[PDB]
């Protein structure tokens, strides 16, 4: 049933740069305080969409043509939000929930992890601190980031698919492949995305098979207030 379901999201998305990954909602809750969990039945199937660097030209560049486009919204949010919209439609018969990554809570807190989500449904690494021994930086802000054996760092989570009343407890673990296990290249990657995220370097941490075009990094380098 899940190779089914599989099928129907990725028909939806995959022809648009995305790439669907299923996993069970007790995953995610498990790694996770209770402040952080989704409020389903642990054996509940979930999906985690992320974004390729495909997605600029086979979504966003024909969105950016379409009658949707509002005054002071996000653009890539605006066509994400459609493109997951287009899941709900390919699936009539079940009642489906939706978590975009940029979704906030009015307290201005993320509704979903993505990155814990992106590790639990085996699509990309999550390296963080606590995955660095004799932890070198102190008190500061080590933020952690996921790491896809394809693309590297070329490549965005960006949301949840929940399917409530699908209960699969069967459903078997996929680990995320481990692409940076030296002590030392998790520091170089961990430094280079917190310190120097700019200048793209921490993304080729594993050797992409595709990276993001020149125009799509000049108009991600450009801050979204002025896209
Ligand atoms: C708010 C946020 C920021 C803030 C704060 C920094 C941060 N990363 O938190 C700011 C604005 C500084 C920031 C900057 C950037 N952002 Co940002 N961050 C976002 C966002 C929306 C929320 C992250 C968050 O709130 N984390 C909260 C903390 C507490 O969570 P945590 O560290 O993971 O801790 C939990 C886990 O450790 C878990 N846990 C415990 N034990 C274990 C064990 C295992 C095995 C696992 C898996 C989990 C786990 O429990 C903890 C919670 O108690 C996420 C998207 C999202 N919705 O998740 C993007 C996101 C992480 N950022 C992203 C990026 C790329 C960036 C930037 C590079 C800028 C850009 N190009 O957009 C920069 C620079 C990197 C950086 N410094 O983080 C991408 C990262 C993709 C990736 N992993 O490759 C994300 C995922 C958005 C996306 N659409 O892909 N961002
Ligand atoms: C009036 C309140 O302000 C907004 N808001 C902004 N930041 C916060 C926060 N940290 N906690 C709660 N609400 C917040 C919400 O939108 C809510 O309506």
């Amino acid at each position: 049933k899940v190779a089914e379901l599989k099928q129907k999201i990725e028909d939806t998305l995959c022809p648009f740069g995305f790439e669907v990954y299923p996993f069970q909602v007790a995953w995610y809750n498990e790694l996770l305080p209770p402040a952080f969990h989704l409020p389903l039945p642990g054996p509940t199937l979930a999906f985690l969409v992320l974004s390729t660097p495909a997605m600029f030209d086979r979504a966003l560049k024909p969105f950016l043509q379409s009658c949707h486009l509002r005054m002071l919204t996000d653009p890539v949010d605006q066509c994400v939000a459609y493109h997951l919209g287009r899941v709900r439609e390919s699936l009539p018969e079940l009642q489906i929930e939706i978590i975009a990554d940029y979704e906030v809570h009015p307290n201005r807190r993320p509704k979903i992890l993505a990155q814990t989500a992106a590790h639990v449904a085996g699509a990309a690494y999550y390296y963080q601190r606590q995955d660095v021994e004799a932890d070198p930086w102190g008190n500061q802000r080590i933020s952690g980031v996921c790491i896809h054996p394809r693309f590297g760092g070329w490549f965005a989570i960006r949301g949840v698919v929940l399917l409530p009343g699908i209960e699969v407890p069967d459903l078997p673990p996929r680990k995320p492949h481990d692409c940076v296990p030296t002590r030392a290249d998790r520091i170089a990657l961990l430094e280079g995305f917190n310190f120097h995220w700019r200048d793209w370097t921490y993304r080729d941490a594993v050797t992409p098979q595709e990276r993001y075009s020149e125009e799509q990094k000049a108009y991600f380098s450009t801050p979204p207030a002025q896209r």
